[PDB]
């Protein structure tokens, strides 16, 4: 079929089928081929009768059969290039085409785009939506009015973005459709870190058991109850048939391969209930229907295949039975989905050629001599890819091409409810209705590999993928810091984005106030005793100083603990014992080496005590520390030093020397004069005994109660010094 | 031209070069045209005459002019597909072809390989050296006998590293050659760690100053004398002409655009000595020369261009009308004829082998041959071929890589005095003899940068080019860790890390101080012990003063030992103990002769508590640790020091000295008791010692804080003499 015109247009419509082997062109296609072919013929007549597009130049066509085959399209397409650039003894003269409209299947549009790119002929495919046609490095002279396939994958995740579904499983088809879609999906899905569970490439209707094995691999991940489908129409039907076979409930999200066909869900409506699906955002062309209804072989001689179309549609073999005045009516007719895309493709060239005509031939309206040869590169790059016009007969319906010659990406969101229902649409903003969904509203799923986590449970190890975090609750001693690590805070400020580890000061009333009164009571008695003016007399006054010194340490011991306090307290305990013990061993070994032994005895006793203190300070550092096993215990200091390695040894050594001296002071004194003094020395042994008893059990065994374990033993031996203070009223009044 | 045969072959040669846009073609090519065309036609006449290669089938041809234009090639090559695959239904009867041998130019071969790709028909190109033909995602029905250009970028870069040249410049042409050539050079140069000084694109048809500016840029990096070139012949022809103008002495390593052509240097032969230029290795076909001699318009009816070629080569026939022929004087075999014959034979063997499988029963064209599977012929038989090149005695085996490319075989040339000389070749291992190069003889160039960089001068400044740097040494007493940073590690360690400040030793032991200081401390203690060991019997106060002074002497002896966290406290106590012990004894003796005279121990003990309270505040102010004073240029500092600064020595010593000064003034002026001459003389002796000690104590130790020679003995000797001063006062009262 060729129609004479000043600027003829190409056309490659799959009128026939792939046939059987040598029979390359079998039964003729009736919805994809004839409806789209007559759509372009309808569009061309509209352009010719139009007065604002190509009003002087008449637009012709050169339409050809693709036969839905790659090689057959190439041989047919040679009749396009043979006219334009083949400038080599008039019949069947070919006309210089401006550009082609053909290419329905992406397979045949690629093989044509690879040919016309060499001869500078623009191509617009009305239906081919393959992804590999969007790289202008190869198919530079190519455009299309349908969005590419990977726009679906970008639109697919939008629902996953809008419905918060993350842990998803995907199944793709063995063909190119899906093996370029799920690859495009995975790259785009992970943009919001969509949490892909699995990925299965079901065979092209290989075996029924394959679909079952897929379902086995699907239900084994119950945390992913939203499954995304990019399968073709044939495979999609067989999968859900297997799903109904084993009653595998799911929430399928499927592409235009599912579309909005009732044939897919025929006999398995219940299993696929509530599935969200997409299809091309088509729009019926009302005017085309009226034109198509008014067709019959009596008045339509342009189409050579129309005779077979009448025979195949209205069944008519050699027996003719088709002899009848019947026409084509809505009873037996269906405007094909991509008819609006076919008529848009033609009007893309008409507008591209009209704008180019208005510039290259500005004064005139017909085809001026400047277009006797058409510049293919200029027409495509400078006029086709930069076009903007509302779609004819369809009052967002504006036609344009992106930088890759692909059309604007509109879609319609269809949910299975049994009938499909448009639940919104996606062009660039997913403006679907949150309601009106059936199995995604009442049983609205939220597919995650793991549950959300409370502040107690932070530490995640992600046993599965990165998006399968499992939170274990860090202990209060460990504390909860962040979802990837548990931090600490120490003392106070219990956790915020930080846990709490250990972090290490006791104002008592009875125990705390008791030492002050005891020290004050001793000070008053010492002052009263020292206030006498009667006359080892100085030793007793010095001994009273040690008792006063011991009381002062207790008063200082009532304040907040300090590392130097333990060292000072250690000196105070030794000094207090030395002061009391030094005075006792005076005027004793009289009756019973050198005559001048009092100075040596006094010097030796003081030197021994200083040696122990100096050794303890040089060997051991009197620091500060807090003793607590639990990490949630009070953040206060418990033991400044060890108190056992050195404090226990040092404390025991001081008491032992004093205890032995007190016992031996009266055990074998051998001095009967002043027997009252001997009894007092012997009776003073019990004063030191109470301190040892109150000191060992205080912190040796069961010393956890630091409130009274340490404070209780502070004043344990603070009352021994009052025994000999008042023993003076008997001799003198 | 068409030759009927069993399996005719396509033919694409640039018979006519682009004369003008007015003419479809213009004038006729001579060397890339008829010479190459007759090479294919010669090979075909040889294969048919052959019996061991396609014996049962007659191999025809279908040769067409490419007009050296892409668009013309497409229309011509369209005659190939119109026969084989376009079988859809008598003048100009076409016949199926098994492939084409064509695509001399890269641009022509690309467009043809694009169209022939669609129809599953193999193509072999005999001269299309281009890098973008080696991707099989676009041109998968396309092989090559010649290597691609980017193998040169490998070869010459392999030349640079073999001579250790690392700092290099580059100049490249505008168009496809060079721009994709130097890009491949850069990827390989960084592979062998070769850095580029400057990169200058040079315009194709531009005024001379553009070339002059390039040379001026080249001189900006004298450290890079070796420079790489990739421009085609005409640009390199007069770039060195501009080099002779400025008289810029470089050594040039250049691509096949330069080649072994005298026309490049003709005019500026002097400037471009010792250049290293690569050329494709192509041994001439002797049989073709003999065949080409016997070619005249009378015996050449196949060629429809030979008559035009005859009138063009000899300028004839039109006017000459002479019986002349082609001989060795007016003819030289073109440099690509080896590849044209190889290209035909590659398809001939591929057809031959793929005939031994499809028709093994016979030798003729069986029914399985009626339609040839192009994909099967290319991938299964064409790419997997291996045969020695005909007419060339041998390493001449023809094969195709995974991208259908002939293996790189370049000849390394060199200008010499002028003529070129094959100084080596690059098949796969660069094999050239260094002894036979013009500039490599006289001062073989070594174009490097500050690359040799000793660890001493570890630091790198990198002022300009990133590959270059400046090696200088970091601080000898500071960090020196690497060429990017010089971090400190500490005086305890050593400087390639570089140590600046850290804990170190602080010993204060010397040969002179080891024997002197030890004996001095022992002598003072021994003298006091001897003077105290008396069994004769107010000596108690003197004994306490001796004990107080003796303790200070022991502190000085222990002061020569190692430091500790409590050494500062002990040192403060020692100074107070000696002064308190000495001062305490004097006060009791004075109060003995001149509120009752019974409070003596309390006065002596009070000073110790006062010193302890001051020590406690000083200890509370800071622990008596160590101070690693290293203010001067000496690395680190001596660990021997006090926890606090010199204020404790001065302020703390000032308080103790003030008490001694008051006692000397109180005893000297406020005495008012001339009696007790033995006590007054001893009291006067103590006052004199106190004044002498103060003069030699404060300033002596106030300036030797840094040096250990003065500060080490500034304190031990300051108080040591005081102990000996009062040591002998006891013997005076006796006999
Ligand atoms: N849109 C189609 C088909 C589209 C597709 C695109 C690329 C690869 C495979 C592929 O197969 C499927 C399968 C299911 C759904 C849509 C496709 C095109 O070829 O572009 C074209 C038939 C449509 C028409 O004639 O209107
Ligand atoms: N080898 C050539 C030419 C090659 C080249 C390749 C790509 C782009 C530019 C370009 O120009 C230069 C310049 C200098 C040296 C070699 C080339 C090819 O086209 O491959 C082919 C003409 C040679 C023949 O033998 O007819």
């Amino acid at each position: 079929i060729k129609i004479e015109g000043d600027l003829v247009l190409g056309g490659l419509f799959p009128i026939n089928e792939k046939g059987t082997g040598t029979e390359e062109c079998g039964r003729i296609n009736e919805d994809r081929g004839i409806q789209r072919l007559e759509a372009m013929l309808f569009a061309i007549d509209e352009i010719n009768k139009d007065n604002y597009l190509l009003p002087g130049v008449k637009l012709g066509v050169h339409i050809l059969d693709t036969c839905s085959r790659d090689t057959y399209a190439l041989e047919q397409s040679l009749e396009f290039v043979r006219a334009s650039l083949t400038k080599v003894e008039q019949e069947n003269i070919p006309l210089l085409i401006a550009g082609v409209i053909g290419g329905s299947y992406s397979s045949v549009s690629i093989q044509v785009a690879n040919l016309l790119r060499l001869f500078q002929i623009p191509q617009i495919s009305y239906a081919s939506t393959s992804a590999k046609l969007s790289d202008k490095s190869r198919y530079d002279y190519f455009a299309r009015t349908v969005p590419p396939d990977f726009y679906q994958a970008k639109a697919m995740a939008e629902i996953l973005r809008f419905f918060n579904w993350t842990y998803v499983s995907t199944v793709a088809s063995e063909g190119d459709y899906g093996e370029t879609g799920i690859e495009a999906f995975e790259q785009e899905a992970r943009l919001r870190n969509i949490c892909i569970a699995t990925a299965e490439k079901v065979g092209r209707s290989n075996i029924r058991k394959s679909y079952d094995s897929v379902i086995r691999e699907l239900l084994q991940k119950p945390n992913a109850r939203v499954v995304v489908l990019f399968m073709r129409s044939d495979d999609s039907r067989e999968l859900i048939a297997a799903a109904n076979r084993v009653n595998a409930s799911f929430t399928w999200v499927a592409s235009d391969g599912w579309g909005a066909q009732e044939s897919i869900v025929k006999g398995s409506e219940h299993v696929a209930y509530g599935a969200i699906t997409l299809e091309l955002a088509s729009h019926p062309v009302r005017q085309f229907d009226r034109y198509f209804q008014s067709l019959n072989p009596y008045n339509n001689h342009r189409n050579p295949w129309f005779r077979d179309f009448w025979e195949q549609k209205f069944q008519c073999s050699l027996q003719q039975v088709c002899d009848k005045h019947l026409a084509i009516d809505s009873s037996n007719y269906e405007q094909e989905s991509k008819i609006m895309f076919v008529v848009n493709a033609v009007y893309a060239m008409a507008h591209a050629l009209h704008k180019m005509q208005r510039t290259l031939c500005p004064n005139t309206t017909k085809l001026c001599d400047a277009m006797k040869i058409l510049d293919g590169k200029k027409l495509y790059k400078e006029y086709l890819l930069k076009i903007n016009f509302t779609a004819p007969f369809n009052p967002d319906s504006i036609v344009k091409f992106d930088t890759f010659g692909d059309g604007m990406g509109r879609y319609n969101v269809f949910n299975l409810q049994y009938s499909y229902l448009k639940v919104g649409h996606w062009a660039e903003t997913l403006s679907l209705d949150v309601d009106s969904i059936h199995w995604s509203r009442n049983s609205v799923p939220t597919s995650q590999c793991s549950d959300p986590c409370a502040p107690n449970e932070m530490k995640n190890m992600q046993p599965g993928d990165v998006c399968c975090w499992i939170c274990i609750p860090c202990e209060p001693y460990e504390y909860l810091v962040d979802e990837f690590t548990c931090m600490d805070c120490g003392p106070g400020q219990w956790p915020d984005l930080s846990g709490c580890y250990n972090l290490p000061y006791k104002w008592e009333d009875a125990w705390a106030i008791g030492p002050v009164t005891i020290a004050c009571l001793g000070f008053l008695c010492t002052c009263i005793v020292i206030t006498v003016f009667i006359k080892g007399r100085e030793l007793c006054y010095i001994l009273l100083f040690g008792v006063s010194l011991s009381y002062c340490m207790t008063f200082f011991f009532i304040a907040k603990p300090s590392p130097v306090i333990c060292a000072l307290r250690r000196l105070g305990l030794g000094t207090s014992f030395a002061i009391c013990y030094s005075a006792l061993l005076t005027k004793t070994n009289c009756i019973a080496i050198s005559p001048s032994s009092q100075v040596f005895i006094c010097l030796g006793l003081i030197l021994v005590q200083i040696v122990m203190v100096s050794v303890w300070l040089i060997l051991e550092t009197p620091g500060t520390r807090r003793y607590t096993l639990p990490e949630k215990r009070e953040t206060v200091i418990l033991k400044c030093n060890v108190k056992d390695s050195s404090m226990l040894i040092s404390l025991t050594y001081d008491v032992v020397l004093v205890i032995l001296c007190t016992v031996y002071a009266f055990k074998t004194r051998k001095c009967p004069e002043n027997f009252n003094e001997a009894k007092f020395i012997g009776f003073t042994m019990y004063t030191t005994c109470i301190i040892w008893l109150a000191f060992l059990p205080i912190f040796y065994v069961t010393s956890s109660d630091y409130r009274v374990q340490t404070t209780t033993m502070c004043i344990s031996v603070s009352l021994s010094g009052f025994v000999v203070l008042g023993c003076l009223f008997a001799p003198k009044v």
